[PDB]
DNA sequence: CCCGGACCTGTGACAAATTGCCCTCAGACGG
DNA sequence: GCCGTCTGAGGGCAATTTGTCACAGGTCCGG
């Protein structure tokens, strides 16, 4: 199945993307790397790729499509918009895209790597910015063991404002996200909170292979 | 002493957003 | 050349998940 890389640079980058944007996403690395910008999705091909109708298929690549206008990317700092063009349909059931070309060298460079089937049953996008991020530090035989500060967790996934309360923190999206990593990939995971005084700053995860 | 106050925790409520589903009907193709 | 079928571009839904905040209940500090 496709073999997704990409730079540390952007496993680490500022944004905020949904489910439905970060799978597109994929596919453009994808393509960009297999060689302007410009890609293409077809919707037959997203449909069989992730288990979906046509029509809900169709549903899914519109509405993203139309939510990347205004989104930013910023690498620690320097923000690039992730298109420089609306996207456009020439035939039924196809889109072309334009992507900004000075991200390239952003997408290929210290790299991250994973298979498509890794991640695409997760559902929570906050879930999939960690699923990438634990790869980064992933060892060939399947393990591996990292400590993340929590500012910096919330800074560049971009967590709503109100996980910067801790127990909302750990309650919707810590526990949630390593519910589904264990639950729908193939990675099993653990962590432990690491505390100076009353505040709790860094989270330690780890992590072998089924 | 014990207070009011500034930290911290977890849970119960509700609001806002997203999920996979369902229905309609016209476009492109081929037999 | 007409029509039958597969697509996909639209319109919606109720059931769950995600985002937000009041309130109960722990500690330590300092005047
Ligand atoms: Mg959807
Ligand atoms: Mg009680
Ligand atoms: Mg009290």
């Amino acid at each position: 199945s496709p073999r997704i890389v990409q730079s540390n640079d952007l496993t680490e980058a500022a944004y905020s993307l949904s489910r439905d944007q970060k799978r597109m996403l994929y596919l453009f690395v994808d393509q960009i790397r297999k060689s302007d910008g410009i890609c293409e999705i077809h919707v037959a091909k997203y449909a069989e790729i992730f288990g979906l109708t046509s029509a809900e298929a169709s549903k899914d690549i519109r509405q993203a499509l139309k939510s990347f206008a205004g989104k930013e990317v910023v690498f620690y700092y320097e923000s690039f918009p992730w298109f420089i063009k609306p996207a456009h349909s020439p035939s039924r059931g196809l889109y072309s895209v334009h992507i900004n070309p000075y991200l390239i060298p952003f997408f290929i460079g210290r790299f991250t790597q994973f298979r498509l089937s890794e991640t695409k049953e997760i559902t929570n996008p906050y879930a999939m910015r960690l699923y990438e991020s634990l790869c980064q530090y992933r060892k060939p035989d399947g393990s591996g063991i990292v400590s993340l500060k929590i500012d910096w967790i919330i800074e560049r996934y971009q967590l709503p404002q109100s996980y910067q309360r801790m127990p909302d923190f750990r309650r919707r999206f810590l526990q949630v996200c390593v519910n589904e990593i264990n639950s729908r990939t193939p990675m099993r995971l653990s962590y432990i909170e690491k505390k100076k005084g009353r505040q709790t700053t860094h989270i330690v995860f780890s992590f072998r292979d089924i």
